[PDB]
């Protein structure tokens, strides 16, 4: 069954990435549907986002690869707007786990890219 949540990634999810302080968040302007939906979801509601980074080939200078990260459940941290323009901006807690786990410090981490899809795994 469907919850009625199917959104899009309009911008690039990136915010404070700190490990020793256990601080991982990302802010995004997401895209959604028309008005009459006052807040898709809010603080504490979980989503399921799939922002697939294909920025692998150029960053590794090789290894064309055939598997994109494929992200999963995240969490919305405030009022997420469904307006007439279908723009839903809200910041999330968490990160692309198992993929962006490499700060590297010398090897510049792969950059985030927009154009992916979003869904909702939260309940109430």
């Amino acid at each position: 069954g469907a919850f009625g949540g199917t959104l899009t990634v309009k911008t690039q999810p990136t915010v404070t990435y700190n490990a020793v302080k256990d601080s991982y968040q990302f802010t995004v302007t997401l895209t959604g549907a028309t008005a009459s939906v006052t807040g898709f979801l809010k603080a504490g509601d979980q989503v399921k986002f799939t922002n697939t980074y294909w920025l692998q080939q150029q960053t590794k200078q090789a290894l064309y690869n055939g598997a994109t990260p494929i992200s999963f459940t995240a969490t919305v941290t405030a009022d997420a707007n469904s307006d007439s323009g279908g723009d839903v901006t809200v910041t999330l807690s968490g990160v692309p786990i198992y993929d962006t786990t490499n700060p590297q410090y010398n090897s510049v981490s792969r950059q985030v890219e927009a154009g992916d899809a979003v869904s909702v795994v939260g309940t109430a």
